């Protein structure tokens, strides 16, 4: 209701969007109003963690439209997700579709144009059915569900800070690289012990010798070389292949005119960029203050303002998504 | 109701434990039928592996009366699983009760003796309540539901073969110990590849550098080198903590008489054993024909026959399951 003191927190919307997957195929699929989801006491998605999701957003406009940012790349990397824990996949028919429904009808829980709010969707996936054994499952539910939610851990574009665990959140040749529950189990604890410390949260280095940066079990990370002419994201088979990272790497090239770099980037050599940030869909770019390692608290622009490029890369990134700033073709679905 | 014909199948027994976790407590914990547990749609169970169980069975002696075996131990594992993922846990009363209850309520779903079945326990607890953000969950759930079951992948001593993988189950320092859903999230593909080629299960070697020997799908590893006077099992900052193998590696010692160690293994030194298998609850010391890695395929004493040593451990372990033989201090609570 009041989008003011609006946070990243649970609110119960009117309806959602529920299939099941029994037998070979999806159901075509309805929305509901039952919150609650009803499944087996020996569902896979409960003991095995057979379990995967997405994080989009849709927000309102100047003009009164409804934007929907690159729906299309959610679709796909969950298909990604479904394969690695042999999960039934969905069409961007049957996805999309889902989104559109479940905004619709819970339109009024979309935060107006002005202050920052955003109408969260969370399609998941899990596999259900009676069961025991370590093998897929006989049957599947795919929902979508929204909520009203503000900022994740920033504010007004106001930066925070990070620190370093010895714990890994993702293995070498795990399952990091997907949006699977598994990986976020293992960032409860390291992610927990860094709250409590008052820091944003924990950025994850490479799973065997910690020595270059993945990203925050969160969001994805992303320095600028002090001559602020290069854009920089970590690359490595173990981080999750966020929507925001390629798209914020896409303007910083052909819309801010920067040299774009994947590759490592060493914890031994954080003075090599002026400012530095996380991106994802709730983490929208948010400024990166400094980064504890141990004996060593490291900042790189302002610890209390942002970096100018972390500036024009949000300002950029931002107006596409609610339509103040010409959007690439292809990006945002009309609504 | 036939026992002859029993596998790991999930049947719906008579009743399950149900306690919940409020406002810093415990629920009592009644019995009930419903083996459809009820979450909440943000569950952190659904999204976030917020999930870890347990493993126990319950067996008929010739006597008459009913083994529970080594209880304490799995109550006190499933502490160290909830402590890692953030989960309220329950003590040896609560847990080591549970179990009981639900061991008498359905005690006719226990298979007789003489049939080599048991009845298998299902302890877990899973994050429930309200929530979207990563974050420990508000509320949780603790329940316990039984089945009976013959063996596993195999039935007798026959043995069995089993294939390493380039994937990982577990980071080196992410969740391998404890018996979390994420775990075997990620022990699902390399199965269904394995499996695919008539391979029991695969046996994961080493998250940083496969260098060294891990476990394998649901049980641990162990070997006798050579002049079968030694017991071998691989040691681990992040391979899940038998208690069989632990228990195995007791007997081993004294019963048996073998000396012990807990220490590393290659792949690459591996006919230096006389013979192996892999230990586990349903598991139950599944010997190993061969083992194939790489191009070449390795085979201890045969695929035909387990070898003798393996024979002993088995049976002097079993043994003391259904009471023929002399369980040791703790190790049983008769129903
Ligand atoms: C662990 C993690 N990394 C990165 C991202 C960023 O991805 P996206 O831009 O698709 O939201 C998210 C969300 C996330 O949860
Ligand atoms: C990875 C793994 N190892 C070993 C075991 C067997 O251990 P336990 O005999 O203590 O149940 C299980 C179950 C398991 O999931
Ligand atoms: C959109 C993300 C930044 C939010 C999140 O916690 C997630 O996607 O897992
Ligand atoms: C106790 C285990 C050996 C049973 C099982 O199948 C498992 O834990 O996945």
């Amino acid at each position: 209701i009041d989008w003011s003191t609006l946070g990243f927190s649970y609110i119960r919307t009117d309806l959602r969007y529920l299939a099941h997957w029994k037998d070979g195929e999806w159901d075509a699929g309805t929305l509901t109003e039952d919150n609650q989801i009803h499944l087996a006491e020996g569902s896979t998605a409960l003991h095995y963690g057979q379990q995967c999701f997405e994080g989009l957003k849709a927000y309102r406009c100047a003009d009164g439209s409804i934007n929907l940012f690159r729906p299309d790349q959610n679709a796909a990397r969950m298909r990604m997700s479904c394969r690695r824990l042999l999960m039934p996949e969905l069409s961007d028919e049957q996805f999309i579709d889902a989104c559109l429904q479940v905004v619709r009808a819970n339109e009024h829980f979309l935060p107006p144009y002005g202050t920052g709010g955003s109408l969260y969707l969370r399609p998941f996936v899990i596999g259900v059915g009676d069961n025991i054994g370590v093998r897929t499952a006989p049957e599947f539910i795919f929902s979508v569900f929204c909520v009203p939610v503000g900022p994740y851990f920033k504010g007004g574009l106001t930066p925070t800070n990070f620190i370093t665990s010895d714990y890994d959140r993702a293995a070498p040749h795990g399952t990091g690289a997907a949006k699977v529950g598994g990986n976020y189990a293992a960032s409860l604890l390291p992610g927990y012990e860094a709250k409590k410390r008052d820091f944003a949260d924990v950025i994850y280095l490479d799973p065997a010798t910690h020595t270059t940066i993945e990203e925050a079990g969160a969001a994805n990370f992303f320095a600028i070389t002090q001559d602020g002419q290069k854009f920089v994201t970590p690359q490595s088979p173990s981080i999750l292949p966020s929507i925001t990272k390629y798209s914020l790497l896409w303007l910083a090239e052909h819309r801010l005119g920067l040299e774009v770099e994947e590759g490592d980037i060493r914890i031994d050599e954080l003075g090599k960029f002026s400012e530095a940030g996380a991106c994802g869909t709730a983490a929208v770019i948010t400024p990166i203050g400094g980064i504890q390692h141990g004996d060593d608290f490291h900042v790189f622009y302002s610890e209390s303002e942002p970096g100018p490029v972390t500036r024009r890369l949000y300002d950029e990134l931002v107006g596409i998504q609610y339509g103040d700033k010409e959007a690439p073709e292809g990006w945002i679905v009309k609504v």
